[PDB]
């Protein structure tokens, strides 16, 4: 995926 | 991925 | 603000 | 805010 | 703010 | 990935 | 802030 | 990947 | 702040 | 990998 900003 | 930012 | 993940 | 993720 | 990933 | 900033 | 990764 | 800022 | 990583 | 900023 690209990603992920918890 | 991208990646995480956390 | 927290910020940003691009 | 808590931001943007793009 | 926390900051930027890019 | 790119990786991850925390 | 904390900073930036790029 | 490129690594990780902490 | 922190710093940055490049 | 580039590597790691802590």
């Amino acid at each position: 995926n690209f990603g992920t900003f918890s």
